[PDB]
């Protein structure tokens, strides 16, 4: 059913700084995931150049981002290339050891927190405005998985059964409760616009 695991203690360490450091720019969080899936469509489109049987899955590459102030929740949602269970366990893709090296050795010499994304590890920082995040997601290579942390040192696979998807990647940030202005249609917009100007694929702001 559900396997608990370890993070890292790299990991531990970069999320503890995330959570703890006073930082007041936070909303660069969606930026950052934006971009992971603005990669992941990249790779996806990449290799159905010479497989096209790669989109049987789905052929539009695009990002959603759907707000629910009921739930408290805010979703980025794409059709990129998803995760294996494997690439989520090896979080989630990352080389988050080594980019965690590197990004602390950085905020010694002089950088701050919006270069995360530097260091390959920029979806730490939706635990600027998360106090729970979940991920599922679909590579045509495997089966629809839902990973899961709070922080705290762990981090939770199973499979889910869940309304499959196709193939791609949700990311579900349950917002803290100072933090619901990332909810806000308004706000979504301005910083779309401000840091996510010119990804290469539709970006749709859900209505409520
Ligand atoms: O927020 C995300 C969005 C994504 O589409 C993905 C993802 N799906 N397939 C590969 C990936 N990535 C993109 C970022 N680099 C690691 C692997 C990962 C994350 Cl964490």
């Amino acid at each position: 059913e559900v396997e608990t695991f370890a993070f890292q203690a790299e990991i531990a360490q970069l999320m503890s700084l995330i959570i703890n450091t006073f930082y007041s720019n936070k909303e660069i969080f969606l930026r950052e995931l934006i971009s992971n899936s603005s990669d992941a469509l990249d790779k996806i489109r990449y290799e159905t150049l010479t497989d096209p049987s790669k989109l049987d899955s789905g052929k539009e590459l695009h990002i959603n981002l759907i707000p629910n102030k009921q739930d408290r929740t805010l979703t980025i949602v794409d059709t990129g290339i998803g995760m294996t269970k494997a690439d989520l366990i090896n979080n989630l893709g990352t080389i988050a050891k080594s980019g965690t090296k590197a990004f602390m050795e950085a905020l010694q010499a002089g950088a701050d927190i919006s270069m995360i994304g530097q260091f390959g590890v920029g979806f730490y920082s939706a635990y600027l405005v998360a106090e729970k995040v979940t991920v599922i997601t679909k590579h045509n290579d495997d089966e629809q998985y839902a990973w899961e942390s709070s922080a705290g040192g762990s981090f939770t696979v199973r499979t889910d059964t869940g309304e499959p998807m196709g193939r791609g990647t949700k990311v579900i940030l349950h917002l803290k409760e100072d933090q619901t202005e990332y909810l806000e249609e308004r706000r979504i917009k301005e910083i779309v616009k401000k840091h996510s100007q010119f990804i290469g694929y539709p970006i749709t702001l859900f209505v409520e």
